[PDB]
């Protein structure tokens, strides 16, 4: 497909030029780089090169998203990874929700990646994927999934409708990544919200148990819902990721 609508103000990807170490920062389904930009800014301020790509069909219009495929989203991620590889020798990946799914995807396919930090990553979404299990035609769109945030007054820049056509795409992605979790190698810092109304927190426990990383941690966020990167525990995500990155680099 090709996008028909321009990028909404605030949904632009970020390409921050820094040192020889690159962080790939991935947003989720119906979302945009706006949910990830505070993290990207913090990581760039620590000196890193940072790429926060915009998934195809995201940050424009949900009619654009309706036309995209899970391979389109993989392609957006891989292109951000290639931009980093052009200027960095060491690369880490982090991402929220389906961006966390894509974080795991990258570790499953790229043994060169030095560590990952998935945040509320999704391998099973019974409310979303399960929408396809009923008899009889579903409507074209479901309700928005965005802005599951505990801190009052915070709005995620995400679409106001969920295209049912896109649900099969995220389902295919989750099946593939779940099936390949044993290929995840590398140091892993897995963040999960205690209460998450979008991605069941047990996802992250299963991810933790299924990957083969010799260095892995599960950190539970006690004051955030799903979009933790914009929520009360944003500071914990940033600080602990920076410590993790430094520890992998030093050790």
């Amino acid at each position: 497909m090709t996008e028909t609508y321009p990028v909404v103000k605030g949904a632009e990807p970020f390409f921050f030029e820094g040192n020889d170490i690159g962080i790939l920062v991935l947003h989720g389904f119906t979302g945009s780089p706006q949910s990830m930009r505070p993290l990207g800014e913090a990581y760039h301020e620590a000196g890193y090169t940072v790429c926060g790509p915009r998934l195809k069909g995201h940050g424009t219009h949900y009619e654009d998203m309706e036309k995209t495929t899970c391979q389109d989203w993989i392609d957006s991620v891989e292109a951000g990874y290639e931009w980093l590889k052009n200027r960095c020798g060491t690369i880490f990946v982090t991402g929220l929700s389906m961006g966390g799914t894509l974080t795991l995807y990258m570790a499953e396919h790229h043994p060169e990646i030095c560590g990952i930090a998935p945040i509320n990553a999704a391998i099973n979404m019974p409310a979303l994927a399960g929408a396809l299990a009923g008899v009889g035609d579903l409507p074209r769109f479901l309700d928005a999934i965005g802005s599951d945030i505990k801190k009052p007054g915070v709005k995620e820049l995400a679409y106001e409708k969920t295209p049912v056509k896109s649900i099969g795409e995220i389902t295919e992605l989750m099946k593939k990544v779940k099936g390949d979790l044993e290929k995840v190698n590398c140091p892993a810092l897995i963040f999960v919200s205690k209460e998450d109304h979008v991605v069941p927190p047990s996802n992250s426990q299963e991810i933790y148990s299924s990957i083969k990383s010799a260095a892995k941690e599960l950190v539970t966020l006690d004051n955030s819902y799903h979009v933790a990167t914009l929520d009360n525990d944003q500071d914990i995500i940033i600080e602990r990721t920076l410590h993790f990155l430094q520890r992998v680099l030093e050790t």
